[PDB]
């Protein structure tokens, strides 16, 4: 695939490591909604708001199957780690008007 996951549940805002490159959700959206890494980075969401968010990339753009994320609880925190260049658009499955982008360079 294109992308590697760190841990498959969600875990901790307080837990996230200390290099990270973080989105915040708030607010109903995707804090930074086009963000631009390097091929090797691991980018983590964190939920900061009380309604369950997660990231949803449809078939074919990760990898071969559909990469729906869990659902982060409130101060919930979900990687991953980028590993080819490429532009990849992603949602949120319950609320699919909220969409950004990871920009691997
Ligand atoms: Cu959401």
């Amino acid at each position: 695939d294109k992308a590697t996951i760190p841990s498959e549940s969600p875990f901790a805002a307080a837990e996230v490591a200390d290099g990270a490159i973080v989105v915040d959700i708030a607010k109903m959206k995707y804090e930074t909604p086009e963000l631009h890494v390097k091929v090797g980075d691991t980018v983590t969401w964190i939920n900061r708001e009380a309604m369950p968010h997660n990231v949803h990339f449809v078939a074919g753009v990760l990898g071969e199957a559909a990469l729906k994320g869990p659902m982060m609880k409130k101060e919930q925190a979900y990687s991953l780690t980028f590993t080819e260049a490429g532009t990849y658009d992603y949602h949120c499955t319950p609320h699919p008007f909220m969409r950004g982008k990871v920009v691997v360079e």
